[PDB]
């Protein structure tokens, strides 16, 4: 009944949360901002936004934050009448460190003003709250390791944490190391039958990721893996449409029902290439899926084989469908920029980018490149389907190449494509292709450049993306439209392509406008449209 | 009279301001917190310190800035009963874009509290102001040019400041292109006769630095260009101990004669090595140093040829000489800490550095390692001789090997080396060594660490520098000293030796704690001291 | 009256040899077969190659050579009614070891068989045959030192040589050490008024290249250096056209006059960029150059300073013209190959390259890819001018992939471009452009290739290039010419541009045939033609 993923484009590590017959999955968000995204269903099919909790500087705040650093994986649960959100904001994400921040907010209820955080500690990322049958807590998360001899990954640390105190109390423990494939993160704890069960993801985030589960009858251990571990793992599958099946979470419903959210990669088409030599590239970065499970001798496991199947059979409820929360065709007419809308690591201000300016468009005042962690005038929204079309329809007058205006393909500040508006000495104004790649700057269209006529207020910019490969067009009417005749490779906006290994994000395609010489020029964006093909 | 450098270790970019009879410059600080360096002279051969002018959020926020980013070349002017201080906060310092704000702040006194940033613009660094004759004033600075078939150094542009309106206006003009030497930067303007002169550093800040000058009867120019340019360079010189002479200014001092300060570096020594293929290592940085001008036929020249002096004649004046600002011995009784100590980044509130809490000494509580560029609880000061002996006692409490408190000697994030205490699983408390080079680490003590007796209350850490090669040491009694077994070397700490090249410091000796357990672990610091040897 | 270079495109090393009014330098020509080249002049003007010496395996034998190994710096001196030539066959070129053994051949003719190898030792490139005035020789050469701590430039080794036992005998001393410049190597002994000279290259072969000459009553030392050292350098003039000015040999004429050659670099324009930062690409390579000397206290000087002038007054003697020793236009009617073609390493037999099966045709079996160090049907002449076009037509039937037969602008096997036909599974024959760099290869005309008529039978081949690029065209009826719409650049195909730094020859333009499969599948070319603009 379910088609895999459920949510599609950049949706990692999925964390549920049933409250009554009322289901939130959240998301981990990294450098984009605001953080956390929260989706609601009532049958696990259908998925809607409906929180976006980490708004306020108080909360999150990411100037300057690497690339894929932020909000690492989120933890969501429900007790004693409120909503109990957990969350990293990663400072140093390469090298022997892995500096990062576990904090706790709150709220009545899951679209409401959550609280400003409480400090927990800073021992390691994959932070979980377990609310334990006696009305105490707990904290679990990975344990950091930097030294030069030593895996980084030293298993899972458990402290008391203090409602009342609003802080750990104690002292942490580690209960539990992993299996042999190591890179032990993600920690759940779940009080089953007579059992603690403790799930973690492990063999890291790319194609040798599993979830790995393991009980004990106490909370310290020591625990006991699956008999037929891993849970869930796509490892064995080159074959499967579904990667990196790991970083899971339980669901148990109000039908009596057992389900396992996880995130997974989709490769591109790699047709007529090696099957093992490299398994794939995936631009949509890491999506949310979820498996079916079914109990044997107290474990849990996942219907199919421990590999994630594509479509599933969901639980015995009604479907509930919902309105489409975004215009394909977005002309700005709200006073609010919807909520697919992401900007990077900081809220964007009135003086920065404002429906208010002029009426029925975005406008944007320039600030820094595309390769500023700091800021950057520019909002964007996922790639969420291999084959689409995006476009846009700008007013810009640059008097300097210190300011440009255009639509990105962007994963990064150091991996982005752009067709975009800037004034060149003999030219003028022009239309002209930028691409980054790892730092590395070219303009294919040096010495060719578009002149774009004095008499025209507006230059409509598109993207077509057509899975492997994606190009761009523009229009000076909104009737002719003319390739720029360079094709362009979407593997090179993948987390797979990313040398770093800290690649956590996905394809996004957005709005920017750079004014390198602060003179607080601005470019109009009538409207911005996102369809599928 | 006056032997160089006059300031030693990291002080680049010297701007100097005569008021009346009395001697300022400033420096440039770059990630070091407070921002901004100024000395004081009444002879130009004695300095002391006499402010750290951008000491407020408001004016200065560099949380997350890069190595080598924030505060670039500052210009220090005094006009209209005032002092201006121009100023830039570098956010990207690699690729085709450098990213950064020129402000302005203001203040009645040298050592005042000198008002909030007026925003100017954000063209290219190395601001400076110009107040001429008729009352009007100019800001003029260095035009970025990020395309991939330009040099990025496009000129000087100009353009009026209104003090009415608080804000650049009119419109931008280029009045300098430069010479073949190129990577012009760092201008500065002066009136003289019936021309105005326009000094520029060429030709970059390594090994082919100069200082070119060129002069004209328009504001705008053209400017014709000195005829025996450069007005200055170590380039032509290799055995000159004196290298990389450029970015200078001028000062006309009130007994009518003329002078000219620069930054050099003084590479360690080079023998049994090629005198040409790398031109030396600088653990020193950029330092400040004085010349004499002579005029000829209305254009300035450096006495003794265009090379830098060792030694020069200084002004017609009597020698004015100053009291120690600092105790070779600081014992930390004080209510402020010693202002030859710096922060990285941000201000260090009671928090994380106090003198406070236990008089006596400093305590720093743990916050994130050697590598980020965010929150560190670390307090230094510069190498400031090839020749020294640094030394701290301290007493730390580890329960984790997350945590630790050591000597560090600093250049940045990924460059570094310390000998800290910090926790293991079977032997304790120890003493271990710690080197990061380019994000890699070791540990040249494992398995062989000191193990600290359990009744040791203060831990002694020493290191002694040697010219080349220095060497960390340790005593349980401050009077038995055990010499470390491994031989460090300086040049991993000079800007020549960083891959980068955006390496615009110079190396740190300091004081750090690190927690990353997140419990709030502190150390105390009973003295630090420094002495030349 | 004659300007410089006077040997033109790749001829590094000169070694300048007299014989009553016969002059002759002969060069280095590392991989290229066959080995050394002589060149003759009456005038020192006028230059015409006479000579190819090593050309038979037993002399040289260079398959497996690595790139910029083999034939290195050359020494031709004429004692005791013969011709003395000093070779070296390098066989490692990368790492802490220089891997070469030295060889002396003998002929009583410039230009006839000259004997087999007497080997002399392996300590280091650049020997040297000195004939002291008492009938007795002595061999210099460079000293080579592998280890980790040390400069691998130990000095100069002397050693007598042996004409009876074809040995070198006694003990092996340094006579010298270097200057600061270090980098010791071609060493040049001559007796003169008092003293025994002794010249030498120092700095490198790169833009730091200088002539270092020293004095001495005894041949063993010790040698005071000239006092106004280096001899010749380009490395204190940026704006010289000819750079890297060094590795000298010394001619005193019958007319007792006296001139320096030397090896030069000429850099494609730079027009933009800064002066110092990167001093050039050289695509021509190491061209020979001419300076006049005049002596002084016994110390020769350039005349025109220490740098190397552009044009010099010659030697008061008739001059002496040649005519040109090849045709524009190769239609390959003569019964050997015309001597500007060269092969790589070894000498193709008429199984691979041959006039003779096919009248007025070269015809090219073909062996291994562009790629091997091994057996390349290759014939190839050198780039020697800046601006050029060279042309090719030729007939050619691929029946597979593995096939393909073109021109092609060459400078090592890891870098080249061509423009070639080969075969294509469903377009069968075509032209397609192939380039590589750093051993990375691109198609840039991947899927738009040229489908070549069937009925075609000869494709007409040229590039021409222009200074800093160039670019590819063909005809099929060699009236009609259609570019192929890329735009190459030479810097590519430069010293400079070279990673490994064994860069030491130059471009090279030439026919080429692969035949993969080993079908002994061939094609036949009807004419070269080269032309300077
Ligand atoms: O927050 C999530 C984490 O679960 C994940 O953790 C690891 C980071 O370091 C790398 O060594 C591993 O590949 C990875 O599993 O980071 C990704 C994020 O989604
Ligand atoms: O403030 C000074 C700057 O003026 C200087 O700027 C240049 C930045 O680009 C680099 O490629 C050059 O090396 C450098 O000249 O840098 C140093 C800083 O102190
Ligand atoms: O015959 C010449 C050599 O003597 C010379 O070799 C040196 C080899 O190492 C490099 O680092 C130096 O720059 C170079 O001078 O050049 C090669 C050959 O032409
Ligand atoms: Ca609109
Ligand atoms: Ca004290
Ligand atoms: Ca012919």
């Amino acid at each position: 009944k379910i088609k895999n993923p459920i949510l599609t484009g950049f949706h990692p590590d999925p964390s549920i949360c049933r409250v009554g017959d009322d289901y939130y999955i959240a998301v981990s968000t990294f450098e984009w901002f605001p953080g956390v995204r929260i989706y609601h269903s009532k049958d696990l099919k259908n998925w809607r936004l409906v929180a976006r909790p980490l708004n306020r500087l108080s909360q999150l705040n990411m100037i300057g934050n690497p690339d894929s650093g932020g909000v690492w994986a989120p933890h969501l649960s429900y007790s004693d009448g409120k909503f109990w959100l957990i969350y990293t904001d990663v400072k140093v994400v390469e090298g022997q460190w892995k500096d990062g921040h576990n904090y706790l907010v709150t709220c009545d209820t899951i679209d409401g003003a959550w609280s400003d955080p409480i400090y927990l500690n800073s021992s390691g990322f994959g932070p979980s709250l377990f609310h334990d049958e006696d009305g105490r807590k707990y904290l679990v998360n990975m344990y950091w390791d930097h030294r030069v001899d030593h895996h980084p990954f030293y298993g899972i640390v458990l402290q008391e944490y203090s409602v009342e105190q609003k802080k750990l109390v104690g002292e942490p423990k580690i209960i539990f190391k992993g299996t042999d494939l190591r890179i032990t993160e993600g920690p759940h704890l779940y009080k089953i039958n007579g059992y603690y069960y403790l799930l973690t993801a492990e063999g890291g985030t790319r194609y040798n990721h599993a979830a790995t589960i393991a009980r004990s009858t106490s909370l310290y251990g020591p625990y006991e893996v699956h008999p037929d571990n891993p849970l869930l793992t796509s490892w064995p599958y080159p074959r499967n449409p579904l990667q990196k099946a790991g970083h899971a979470s339980i669901v148990h419903t109000h039908t009596d029902e057992w389900f396992l959210v996880h995130l997974t990669g989709r490769p591109l088409p790699r047709e007529g290439q090696p099957l093992l030599e490299h398994r794939g590239y995936c631009p949509l970065g890491r999506e949310t899926a979820i498996q079916r499970l079914e109990w044997k001798d107290g474990w849990p496991y996942v219907v199919g084989g421990n590999g994630p199947s594509l479509e599933i059979d969901g639980p015995s409820v009604e479907e509930v469908s919902w309105e489409k929360d975004y215009d394909e065709k977005d002309d700005f007419d709200g006073d609010t920029l919807n909520h697919h809308f992401q900007t990077l690591r900081i809220p964007l201000g009135e003086d920065i980018a404002t429906l208010k300016a002029r009426p029925g468009h975005l406008r944007l005042y320039g600030r820094e490149s595309l390769t500023s962690r700091f800021t950057q005038a520019f909002v964007a929204r996922r790639w969420q389907h291999f084959h689409f079309v995006a476009e846009t329809k700008v007013s810009f007058r640059p008097t300097t190449f210190q300011q440009s205006a255009g639509l990105v393909n962007y994963y990064n500040t150091q991996n982005w494509t752009t067709l975009q508006i800037t004034w060149h000495e003999e030219k003028g104004r022009i239309l002209e292709l930028m691409t980054c790649d790892h730092l590395v700057v070219d303009q294919p269209l040096r010495g060719r450049e578009i002149v774009v006529p004095d008499d025209i207020e507006y230059v409509y910019l598109r993207v077509t993306v057509q899975a492997t490969t994606y190009k761009y067009s523009y229009s000076f009417d909104g009737m002719n439209w003319i390739d720029l005749p360079v094709t362009f490779e979407s593997y090179k906006l993948s987390d797979d392509y990313i040398k770093s290994r800290a690649a956590f994000t996905g394809a996004f395609v957005g709005m920017h406008c750079r004014d390198g010489s602060g003179q607080n020029n601005y470019a109009d964006f009538d409207y911005f449209l996102y369809k599928e093909l």
